[PDB]
């Protein structure tokens, strides 16, 4: 219900999610940056029985960057919470790795930061 | 093949995974560690197409720390790469975000790292 | 002349600065969160020749809380780039880490991400 | 004297560290990998009156990759604790972050981990 729908960050990119009764996170990414081109399939995991004190719900979920048309040879995960309201949340901290060599693998791993509203 | 089996982290911690076709990883993650007890449910996603250059296979997933005993209003997601061979290894760094208010969210995301391999 | 002044995050925590022409950081940072009061000794270094392409200037800080009145037992590192011009700004990453026996030490490191104005 | 020496990383860098008593961290980092070629300056901080109850102190330095020689445009910053005895330990976590155009600061910081020892 909180967590069911589409989603945008602040670089355009389009996160389409169902919250499944389970904890299960299905969906789609689109990725309007980086070595990405279309739609890719999204999995994760959701705290299903939160809070009740006003806390935020735990969630996560991970695109491997390959689809019919491209593959980055690398994954993101995104770890955060939804804070539900009139202008709901979804702030996550993320990891990107990339497939490397042994001597490569120092640098494999990029970190950021995305916020995500149900406004286009 | 190489991604699906059972892994053990330096701490203890089992992970029984398998690597689907399409790049869907399912699993039960068991933590030796912290506000955890028992099976986790574990999904998420890997590179099903990676180079033929000596490169890792880049793959993430995510645990919600609720089974039927405990909930500790959390999520761990892991993003890494699998290193085949004879001494077979998982290098991951991961986020670990906790369910807070708005007030608590600067201090909601731990950071680490693990090393999976198929040795008990 | 750029990275000098007083700076202000999102989360009201005032960073007075000296960038010294040999890429010294030196200075106080006043944090408005956490278990913190009062004002701390920062130490940290800067790109002093960064390119001419619209790039942003490397640097990093380090803030160790403690002063003559409290001690956290914990020290903050911040890893970003200076944008320069109208709306100057400071994107950063941080690492919180705490001290910690060796059997806490997977939950001793916080991750987040501050932005820093020159506006109060 | 405990935090003040030499120090080796599981990459061959060399960190040679002295540790003032007012919590100042001085010195130089000789990198063995990245873009990196010879000697850099070191800052940071420690607590100077750590916890007495077998628990690390907390510390981190920052490196700008800048010398006479060369300049990568860019910053590491380590967040650790310090872990005495018989086999001394720096555990620690950095983050790279790169001078980068604002259509490439998603991509700018690399995360990682590091492990350095008083043993070449
Ligand atoms: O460049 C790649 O290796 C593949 C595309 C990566 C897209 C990144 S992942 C973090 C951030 N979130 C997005 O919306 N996309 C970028
Ligand atoms: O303490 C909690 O909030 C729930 C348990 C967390 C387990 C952590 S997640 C990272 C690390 N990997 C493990 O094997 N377990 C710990
Ligand atoms: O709570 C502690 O252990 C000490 C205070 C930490 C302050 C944190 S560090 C990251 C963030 N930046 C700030 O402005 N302060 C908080
Ligand atoms: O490649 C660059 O941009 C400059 C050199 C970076 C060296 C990295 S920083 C983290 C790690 N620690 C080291 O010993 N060196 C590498």
């Amino acid at each position: 219900a909180g967590i069911t729908g589409t989603w945008y960050n602040q670089l355009g990119s389009t996160f389409i999610v169902t919250a499944g009764a389970d904890g299960a996170l299905t969906g789609t990414y689109e990725s309007a940056v980086g070595n990405a081109e279309s739609r890719y399939v999204l999995t994760g995991r959701y705290d299903s029985a939160p809070a009740t004190d006003g806390s935020g719900t735990a969630l996560g979920w991970t695109v491997a960057w390959k689809n019919n048309y491209r593959n980055a040879h690398s994954a993101t995960t995104w770890s955060g919470q939804y804070v539900g309201g009139a202008e709901a949340r979804i702030n996550t901290q993320w990891l990107l790795t990339s497939g490397t060599t042994e001597a490569n693998a120092w640098k494999s791993t990029l970190v950021g930061h995305d916020t995500f509203t149900k406004v286009k």
